[PDB]
């Protein structure tokens, strides 16, 4: 499998080797890559997109990176299933509602509630193991 996310500070991508971590316990493989390396085509190939975001200015997916890499895929992933994550600091979640509400009109089955854990995981880092293992138990 395959993990694409953004982070700033590494909260995101302390969630995204946790979540690694639970799909390899469940005994699956998944790399996990910063949405900078990302190559597109071999992303699209996976029967599940794994892309996690932290809450950027304003409740936004960050907008030099991640962003962009979303329009990118936005027309070429309709019936794909997709699970969605990220770390946020003071607010409540609205970027995740918006990016959910966005994968879902792209035609993505959203196949997860978003997780989302705000700043480092530290007692949420189970959560993002198991978050990890429904995936894989898909
Ligand atoms: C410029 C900037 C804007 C942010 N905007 C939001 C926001 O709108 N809502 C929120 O809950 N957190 C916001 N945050 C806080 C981050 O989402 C939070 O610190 C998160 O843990 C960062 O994860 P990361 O290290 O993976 O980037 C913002 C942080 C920065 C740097």
């Amino acid at each position: 499998m395959k993990i694409v996310y953004w982070s700033g500070t590494g909260n995101t991508e302390k969630m995204a080797e946790l979540i690694a971590k639970g799909i390899i316990e469940s005994g699956k493989d998944v790399n996990t890559i910063n949405v900078s390396d990302v190559n597109i085509d071999e992303l699209l190939n996976e029967d599940i997109l794994i892309l996690g975001c932290s809450a950027m200015g304003d409740e936004v997916l960050e907008e030099s990176e991640f962003e962009p890499f979303i329009e990118e895929i936005s027309t070429k992933i309709s019936g794909k299933k997709v699970a969605l994550f990220g770390s946020y600091g003071w607010g409540d979640g609205k970027w995740m509602r918006d990016f959910e509400e966005r994968m879902n009109g792209y035609g993505c089955v959203v196949v997860e509630t978003p997780l989302i854990v705000q700043n480092e995981p530290d007692e949420a880092e189970q959560d993002c193991i198991e978050f990890g293992k429904k995936i894989a138990a898909i």
